[PDB]
């Protein structure tokens, strides 16, 4: 149907905007602390602590399969990255501090992304 195509084009365009958002958020992590999944070889107890691990590579795989239907879904995964790190790691660590800075800087980006998603529809 033509309706299904139109919906698919809307999803494609959301995926474009989310790719640009993802790039901008990841630039706020110049240490690359959040680039890849926490290694279960190197942190063997991780899943005892964190039930839904997340990282930028995993988000990018989902994105490229057009697996985010709306910005809320994408924000949920971003927040997991931050929130997981702020639980596993203590306040005095480079990891926790990196997460706080990512959260604070990403807020700016996400605020305008929400306006753009609503605005363009």
């Amino acid at each position: 149907s033509m309706e299904q195509v139109a919906m698919e084009l809307r999803l494609t365009e959301l995926t474009r905007l989310l790719r640009s958002v993802l790039d901008q958020l990841q630039d706020k992590d110049p240490a690359r602390i959040f680039a890849q999944p926490v290694s279960l070889k190197e942190v063997p107890d991780y899943l005892d602590h964190i039930k839904h691990p997340m990282d930028f590579a995993t988000m990018r795989k989902r994105l490229e399969a057009q697996g985010y239907k709306n910005l809320h879904e994408f924000e949920e995964d971003f927040d997991l990255i931050i929130d997981n790190c702020m639980k596993y790691n203590a306040r005095d660590t480079v990891f926790y501090r990196a997460a706080v800075r990512l959260r604070d800087q990403g807020g700016v980006v996400l605020r305008q992304a929400r306006r753009e998603v609503d605005s363009i529809g």
